[PDB]
Formats: C-alpha cells, sequence, structure tokens
C-alpha cells in the first residue's frame, strides 16, 4: 500500500556529503576502492578559502568529501562575501561533527522540484531547520533540515554543473575508473528510539512506510519509492550485543549507518573491489559458510544458475528474496577507524514495468539464514 | 668540519608519526601511493580504547598514522590504567593539532641508546619537555621534547616489535607492496625565524651545522650525519611570495615541511608512483622544461648516461651536485588539502667509504637552475 503522501515533489537521491578532516586523502582512498572518478572540485585553486570539497562520481552516484581550511584564511569574510561554494558550511560545525563522530555522512541530499518550497513545507510540518534556502548564482537552490543526529536532509533544486563555484577536474587528474556502481539505492540511519525518529521524518516529508537479532527497523519511502530511508533502533538484552548499540556508542549517538550502492553487475563490482581490498581499497565482511550456498539452490534456484550461485560463493555475496523480486547484497567492513559507517553493494532483479524501487526488500531474511547456515556449517 | 658534538648517542631515524582525523583512510592512501606495506596496528582490535594507530613500512622507513577515538570509550581509564599503546598520546592535543594544522607530522622519532638519558640531557640543555620517559613492558623507553611548532622530537630506545601493544598485521591484510623506498633521508621544518630555531635545537642535541628565491636554510646533523634536520625561514619582500611564508600561513605556524625518502632505484620508484597518481596515489610537481635536461649533460654528464639523463627527463627528476656526490630528487604536490607538507623522493650517488650522509647535499642549486631553464625554455 502506497498512499503517495509526499508533501512536496521529490525526484532522486542527488549526492552524499562526507565531513572529513582531510578531504584529499579520504576522496583518493574512496576513488580507488569503489571505482569512482574525480569529477569536480571546490578548493583553494577555485577561490574557495573556506572549505576543500571534492566530488566523486560513478554513474548517477555522487560522493562529496569536504574538510575545513584554517579559519584564518577567510577571517575577513562575512556570509555576504563568502568564498564558500556550499553556504551551509560552518568551520565550527564541521570540526565539532568530525571530533564527535569521526568520518561520516553529514548530508543526505535529494533533488526536489523547489528546494525553498520543500524547506518551508518541511518546517511547517515539524522539521528542525538547519540551513535556510539560498539561491546559488540564480541557478541552484539548497536548503537543509535535520534528519537524525547531526545528519541533515539536504534539498537541492535546479532552475534548468554540480553546484555553482565547483570546477570540472582536469582530465589528466580524472582517471575513468568504473567498477559498475551506478546509483544510491538507500541510506540507513541508526537511532536510539525508532518510533520518535519515524514520526519526525515521516511527519515533515510525507514519506510512507515501505513494505531475532539486534534491531527493529522500518523504511520511509517517497511517492515512487526511489528515495528510501530505512531507520534502525537497537534491541537490548540479547546474548549478542546489538550492532546498533555498538554503533551508537562509538559514533556518539545517532547517525548514518550504511549507504547501499546499486551495481549494474554486482559480480564485476565485487571482483574489482576485492582485488583492491589490501592495496588501499575496502575490506568485506567475512564470507558466509558453504552451507549458506548449499542452501541457495532451494531458495533462488529459479532465478540464478548454479554457475552464478557458486559465483556468489566466490565473492561472498548474500541473496534474499521477497514476494516480488530477488536481492544480491554484500557489506563492507567499516569505512574508517570507528565501527560505525559501512557500505552495502546491491543488485536487484525483478519488478520490471524500469525497475520499481526496493525490489526484493532489504535482505532482513539474511539475518536468520546466515546464522542458520553458520550453525549448520558446524555440522 | 664535523665536531661530533652530540650530547647523547643517536642512531638512526626510527619512525615518523602523522596525526590524522581518520588513520585508516590516510594510511590506506599512503600505502598504495608510496608502496608501503601494512605491518603493525594498535586499535580497538588490539585492546586500545584510546587511539587507532597503523604502521606502514618500506625497507627501514616507518610511517605511523594515529587518530583519536571518542574519549567516551576510555573515560574510566587513568594514566596508570591506560589502554593507549603510545602513552604520550592525548585526545585534546591530537584534536587541537589536527584542527590547527590539518594532516601533518606530529613526531619525528629517532632511535637512541637511552631515551631517558637523551630526555634528561636534552632538557638540561634547554629542550622544552613534551612527554617524560616511560618504559613500555620493561622493553622500550619513549620520551618527547618540543622540536618546532607542535612537532616533537621523539626518543626511542630498546633494551634488546615496533612498540609493545602493537600487533603484527594479518598477512591477508598485509599486501607486499614495494616501489623501492628504503629509508628516511631527512626531515625539514619551516619556522618564522631560523636563528632562534637553530640555536634551540642545536642547543639541546649537540647536532652540528652540516655543509635568491624564497628562503634561508641550514641543516643540523648527528655525529655520523645520518640524522639530518634542515630548517627553513622565509625571505620577505620578493616579487614571488615565499613558499615558506605560504606554508606558515596555511599551517597556522611552524611545522614539518617535507620528508625526503631515499630510494634504492629512483627510476623504479617514480615509475610506480606516477602510475598511481590519478588512481589514489600522489601527484608530482610540474616537470622541468627540456632546457633543464638539455643542460644536464654539461653538469652531470660524467655520472649519468645520456640514456639515464633522458630517463630523468621522462620522470621529471631533478639533479644536483656538490663537490663530493650527486643527487637525484623530485617533489610531490602537497600530501593533503593544505599547501603545507609534501614528500621528496631522493637517491644519492658517491661518497662511498657504506655511503656517508648527505652525499650531494640537498639540491639548493636546483632553485637557480630550474628557473634558469624555464626562462631559457621561453627561448
Ligand atoms: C546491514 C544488513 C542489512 C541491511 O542492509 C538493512 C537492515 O539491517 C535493516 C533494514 C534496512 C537495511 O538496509 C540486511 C541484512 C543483513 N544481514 C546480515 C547478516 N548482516 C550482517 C550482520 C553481521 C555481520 C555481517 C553481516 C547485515 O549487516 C545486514
Ligand atoms: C624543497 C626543495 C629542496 C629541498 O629539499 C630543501 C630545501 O629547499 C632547503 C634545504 C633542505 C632541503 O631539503 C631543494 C631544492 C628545491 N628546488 C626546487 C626548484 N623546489 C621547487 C620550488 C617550486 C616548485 C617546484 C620545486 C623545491 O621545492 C626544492
Ligand atoms: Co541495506
Ligand atoms: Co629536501
Amino acid at each position: 500500500k502506497n498512499p503517495k503522501s509526499d508533501k512536496f515533489k521529490v525526484k532522486r537521491f542527488h549526492h552524499i556529503e562526507f565531513w572529513c578532516g582531510d578531504a584529499t586523502n579520504v576522496a583518493r582512498r574512496f576513488s580507488w576502492g569503489l571505482g569512482m572518478r574525480f569529477s569536480a572540485k571546490s578548493d583553494l585553486s577555485t577561490g574557495n578559502m573556506v572549505h576543500a570539497s571534492y566530488l566523486l562520481t560513478s554513474g548517477d552516484l555522487r560522493f562529496l568529501f569536504t574538510a575545513p581550511y584554517s579559519p584564518s584564511l577567510s577571517a575577513g569574510e562575512i556570509k555576504p562575501t563568502t568564498t564558500a561554494s556550499i553556504p551551509s558550511f560552518d568551520h565550527g560545525s564541521c570540526r565539532s561533527f568530525f571530533s564527535s563522530h569521526g568520518l561520516g555522512v553529514r548530508a543526505v541530499a535529494i533533488e526536489v522540484e523547489d528546494a525553498e518550497s520543500a524547506f518551508s513545507i518541511s518546517v511547517a510540518n515539524g522539521a528542525i531547520p538547519s540551513s535556510p534556502p539560498i539561491v546559488l548564482n540564480e541557478a541552484v537552490t539548497i536548503a537543509e533540515v535535520k534528519l537524525y543526529g547531526d545528519v541533515v536532509l539536504r534539498y537541492v533544486s535546479y532552475k534548468a554543473e554540480f553546484l555553482p563555484g565547483f570546477e570540472r577536474v582536469e582530465d589528466a587528474s580524472s582517471f575513468p575508473l568504473d567498477y559498475g556502481i551506478r546509483r544510491l539505492d538507500h541510506a540507513v540511519g541508526n537511532v536510539p528510539e525508532l518510533g520518535p525518529a519515524l514520526t519526525y521524518v515521516a511527519g515533515f516529508t510525507g514519506f510512507h512506510q515501505f513494505a531475532e537479532s539486534g534491531l527493529n527497523s522500518a523504511v520511509l519511502a517517497s511517492n515512487d519509492e526511489m528515495v528510501l530511508l530505512p531507520i534502525n533502533e537497537p534491541v537490548h538484552g540479547t546474548k549478542r550485543k546489538s550492532q546498533i548499540q555498538t554503533y551508537l556508542e562509538h559514533n556518539e549517538g545517532a547517525g548514518l549507518q550504511h549507504l547501499a550502492l546499486m551495481s549494474e553487475d554486482i559480480f564485476r563490482t565485487l571482483r574489482e573491489m576485492r582485488k583492491r581490498s589490501s592495496i588501499g581499497g575496502f575490506d568485506f565482511m567475512p564470507s558466509p559458510p558453504p552451507t549458506y550456498y548449499q542452501n541457495l539452490k532451494k531458495r533462488v534456484g529459479d532465478v540464478l544458475s548454479d554457475d552464478q550461485i557458486k559465483e556468489c560463493e566466490e565473492l561472498g555475496i548474500l541473496v534474499d528474496r521477497d514476494d516480488q523480486g530477488t536481492l544480491l547484497q554484500i557489506f563492507t567492513k567499516p569505512l574508517g577507524d570507528r565501527p560505525t559507517i559501512f557500505i552495502e553493494i546491491i543488485q536487484r532483479v525483478g519488478c520490471m514495468m524500469y525497475q520499481s524501487g526496493g525490489c526484493g526488500g532489504f535482505g532482513k531474511g539474511n539475518f536468520s539464514e546466515l546464522f542458520k547456515s553458520i550453525e549448520e556449517y558446524e555440522k
């Protein structure tokens, strides 16, 4: 059931912004690890005396990495005379965020029809304002409201190239890496209490609800279910400590838990990412046991060949299924020092009309099944 | 002239420690960019609730990358009960350093015969104490005094594996990268005033002095001239602004300007590093013009073949010469967001007895010659 209750017109995920201590090193690591190209910059070389921002792209996926310069470089500026390309940026906020949470996502940005309208309607419906709408070079409008913790939901709307004041990266500095990643599928938050978090976000967006170990979760979705925002809370008092609780402890509270990146070919993406794990890229979760794949035949043997199923076995891919589609997924180890944010690589099969959003669900069946397999691998 | 006036027994450079916001991403970037292997760790997985520290090695070169965790993880600890493996570490100092300076070197560590003696003698001769000697697992002693800015000179001495509490990295996670880098040749500081900086450091170490555009410099050297510590000050009032002054402005004062890394084969090192520049590694300075290499024949045509000289031309290597040896060198672009720290790759030829330290000098002749070539390339 989809009541299509969005209080304003939402299009697609637009970008994800990481707040960093040093944007250059994080951006270069992520570029090599994920196969994303350096596409745009805003920094000292573009006249920005406030922050260094580097944009990586793979298909429609946009990762932005931002770090503050010394405040002394811009001490004479005021907001009317700022050289920042992202006017919501604040040195103090950025340093406070990074010292509190470590490397992580500051902004989940969605493209809307009218960012000023989205901001006004959101705050009229309970959103906590974070940065008011500002029109950039009469071309782009950006506004921000609080999402959870110190993460903001950023609205961006275009009258008619990332943002004004960004420059395209020199082609010599822009190597055309591509491991198959194409778009952001969903972005997941961890909170202490799911109920109040859901009521708040659904309250100001009109997003609707989309349809034992560790967590309770629920998913908020835009009208066409292309913007997907799951939220988790911990379940306390279990034998094994909730990884949601561990997240909240090491992150100093609520924040973004994972980004799920859709691949057009998850087998190629994982081959390429795993090649680079020990040479600067990303590590993956420990693989499921053979019993997990010895049980895939009964569960998805009509969607994947046995050659493809053991090709999932090589790469350690998990598979889950809903009533409408099938889901291939795998999780990285945490992206930085703290056991907080990680990445999920995903590919969805089914639900063709284009593919409808959330085809196959989010893999919650893989909790029971992966442990069931581990225990029956003890055998 | 070498008076051999060291006030305590100094052996070799031991390690360089970077203070980071996220040690994982900087370490992974540096590993791929420089061809250094992950060799040791101290972090949550080793029981360290205070800081994440990752050690990279190439030959005798040791780069350590350290970042703080949330203070809440260790709020119950006191110094007697600390889980930190580097007891001089302080959350507040580390965050203050990184917010002030950005990514950069906190510690230049040298191995000595007796770190407690070196500390006591140093402070008796004017060194500003930073961290008192502490014996680690009855095996290693570490002490720190101020060097310049917020950089410390760290003394480490061993009774008889990096530091206690560090663990060897799993071989699966330890890919054997090697681009030919073998040891730290020198470590260079930028200060506002050279005179007082030299008097201070030479005062407490007994290091001796080793023997127009932008700077004045001088080099302090240990008895066998294997520990080399050049220091630069800006020269003001020139047409082109001093890069030393630019450093001091963007760094918020004095600090480490560059690390010079000796290669056993600078041609292989540069081939490998340049292959990776646009795929997560390091960028290099713009190459000298053909006139620079069209003038190398007259200057070093008796040390390098014409095939090797144009092989310097391919890689953009600079060459300089003293009265005793020859020096091949090249400089990276800054290692992070700010125009502050960079790396030099070096190889020295001559002065065989082993090779004596500083063979060929430090390339100061390449200032005049590189511009002379650029202007006569205008031709
Ligand atoms: C992270 C995740 C998801 C997931 O994306 C997710 C949810 O957890 C809540 C709904 C929204 C959403 O996107 C689904 C299934 C998973 N299954 C397992 C076995 N693990 C896992 C747990 C320990 C160790 C290795 C993997 C996961 O992390 C895992
Ligand atoms: C950095 C450096 C050194 C050097 O290592 C160094 C000194 O500067 C002082 C003595 C101790 C020491 O180790 C030597 C020669 C150099 N020559 C040039 C042309 N440039 C340079 C300047 C602009 C743009 C591209 C290169 C340098 O940076 C440069
Ligand atoms: Co997910
Ligand atoms: Co040098």
